[PDB]
């Protein structure tokens, strides 16, 4: 295609992940307030960093498409999961992640065919960082199904702290 | 009747969070336009203001959680884009003004309920909001009187919010 | 091809892409030159940190050429400019980063075609550091085009230091 | 037997601890995979730290061949198991462990046959380690029978490290 | 084909490229011990940390196959050549380390055919690593042909310690 | 639910076998009788309690796959009144 043509193509993969990391954000946090609630402290916390992770990544799609001369979409990519119980998230949450990482792979393709190497590299690093939050999500899925309340017993009550609060204006 | 009280609370939290969703958005699209005009310094209050939001949202959250209902996932209102800077500005001074309407409402029903720790969590995230109104009504203002003498100075300057954000990887 | 083909052909799109980088090393020096000159600091500064950046890129591209058994030309490509009113001067350099990437993403895919893997990362690292010159360059322009005099009012001026002198001899 | 005979005996019984040396190095690696990627932390980290302590004695053994002037072995003895169940890991690992040392104070008793004071010192320092090994892995077989999955759920998730990488060359 | 077959495919190469360090470590540690002997140490020292780097390579390829479901070989790919005079080591070794190069390329190839990012990369990084090697070797080669003697009387007596020993269980 | 019925039917069983002490100390044999005839039946209770309790522990979810949507049924409806 002509320059922008190549441009338009590669800014529709970007903003296709973007809605992504948009729906993993909510879907996660929702999945932290419920660990929260339930006082599983170093799951609470493990969650919120997974999704503050995601916001970057979609701050990251965002400036890329800035850089592109694109509009960062406002819309999460498909509808956000509530009530799950403790299984259920670490399956769906794998699953998701799995999926990610096909999708992206699959972004990144297109990104080499309209010759834009930075954009590649992007999805490339994330994707190494989608790798290891689906590794965390098969591990704790694992544990449960293999030893239950047992291990769940173990992570009630811990720390939930994220660390020092975040940067803000006030 | 204590389920009443819980619910009609836990509508009021679930409205504030629906808006602190929506400015979420709508601040951080904004930073991403202020950012890549390179007003570096406007480009990062933007951000630190949705990270104020951010933490709002998450307190609306936790506290609906404690009241046992569901946080919600949906922001409110639509988000603009496109916006240019004097417009961003009139628009953030007008939203937030909405906001501090709307949560002193709620703060009211807070109270109607006999939910005191809610209307201290709305107290407290009020007098936030109106340190953003008051950023916002400032900027806006520079920019009406001093126009492009203003942003010079804002050109070039340094956007970064400080170290990056804790995350898992 | 044979070993010495694949070679050849890596050591072919090295040499032009390092006679690239020999041209903005002048050209980027000579408007540094112009910039200090007109005592306009921070983008003096910067436009020799670019250069130095070029330097660098170079130097890496020579020494990949001798890791393949070539010979790193002494060439430069193309004519440097001199004369240059700012704002040319920020015009042309965000036109010539964009297709310096441009060639060089064309480079890549020839060491992708070469099985030569090395030197594809070579090119893939200094692509992203031509875009961050890109964004540089396109930033400085339109400030220039939005506030004119009254943004290099601010940079008239201000310091042109680089830091402490390199590295010598002597 | 004459000086050459003696260096041949000991030379001989050094290539064979070498050999099961060799052969436990890749054992207890391939069940430090596999307890890895079941994310049993504590239990992955020691055995990689064994191993390593395999890979020193091997070393330690291939050092004095050469100073007795032979050639040391490449080729471990026997077959490496995989596909172990965590009790079999630690049922083998403990058995693999009483045969060495029965194996080792045999070859002991060589060096001292053909008068070799400091092989037999390299063969006494080495044993006790492998009672180190032993009474480890005895340990650990101890707790999975007697409290099982309660045991398991206690590693679950616990941190693999055996500290910082590996000094290399690159 | 299928997300199993796309696997196995990976598996395979990973396993291949495994097999090949696993004789790497045991070729150079061999060669380590007849420098040592020889009492060349700077020279011994190098080479036994690059076999390190080759250990931790065997490691990062067997745990992508666990990831990946498969099992890790352990089993060398090759003969090891023992008794090697010393430009002999060098030369074999550094014919050795491009060979490993092109495979790894070759490798590298499958995975991008079969969608697999996250393992595409492992290989990208380890090939540096290996030009890294590379380089290293035909340097000592040249310096051996070209000096002789004189080179090794530098390398005579030299200190063979590559660090602290290694952190291990007992 | 387990963990606490094993505990508290062992604890029973001590406590009835000292009731049954007293018995004795104070000549009541049919009441002692009671007791030990009880006693037994709290044994088969423990005995159940604990091997429950133990798969639970020891097989978690496969376990109670089983026992999901088993029959609750006790038999007939209780003699009663009405
Ligand atoms: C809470 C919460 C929400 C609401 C979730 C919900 O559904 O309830 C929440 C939602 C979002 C959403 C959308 C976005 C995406 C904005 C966009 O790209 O349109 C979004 C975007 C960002 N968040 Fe966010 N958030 N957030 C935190 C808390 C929350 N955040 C905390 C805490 C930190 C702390 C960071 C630190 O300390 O390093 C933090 C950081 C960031 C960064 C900072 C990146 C960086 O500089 O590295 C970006 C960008
Ligand atoms: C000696 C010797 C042999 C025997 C070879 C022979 O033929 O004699 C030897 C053999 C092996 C063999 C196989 C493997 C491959 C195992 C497998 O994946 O099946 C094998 C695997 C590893 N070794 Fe190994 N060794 N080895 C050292 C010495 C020797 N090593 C020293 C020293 C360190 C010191 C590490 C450090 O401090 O960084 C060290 C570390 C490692 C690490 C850990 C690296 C890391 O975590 O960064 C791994 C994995
Ligand atoms: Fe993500
Ligand atoms: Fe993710
Ligand atoms: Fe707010
Ligand atoms: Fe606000
Ligand atoms: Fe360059
Ligand atoms: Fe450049
Ligand atoms: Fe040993
Ligand atoms: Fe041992
Ligand atoms: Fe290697
Ligand atoms: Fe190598
Ligand atoms: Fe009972």
């Amino acid at each position: 295609g002509n320059r922008e043509d190549r441009k338009a193509k590669v800014i529709e993969v970007l903003n296709k992940a973007r809605a992504m990391e948009l729906h993993a954000i909510h879907q996660y946090m929702n999945q932290h307030y419920s660990l929260d609630d339930m006082d599983y402290g170093e799951l609470a916390a493990n969650m919120k960093l997974i999704a503050i992770d995601e916001m970057r990544h979609a701050e990251n799609f965002a400036e890329r498409i800035k850089e592109l001369g694109g509009e960062p979409t406002t819309q999460k990519e498909g509808k956000v999961v509530t009530g799950q119980a403790v299984p259920v998230i670490y399956e769906s949450d794998a699953d998701q992640e799995d999926a990610t990482i096909e999708a992206y792979s699959q972004f990144l393709k297109v990104c080499k065919e309209q010759g834009d190497i930075v954009t590649a590299r992007l999805f490339e690093r994330i994707i190494e960082e989608e790798q290891a939050h689906l590794t965390y999500y098969e591990n704790i899925g694992s544990h449960i199904k293999n030893l239950g309340d047992t291990y769940l017993a173990k992570i009630a009550g811990t720390p939930s702290s994220t660390g020092t609060a975040s940067k803000g204006f006030v």
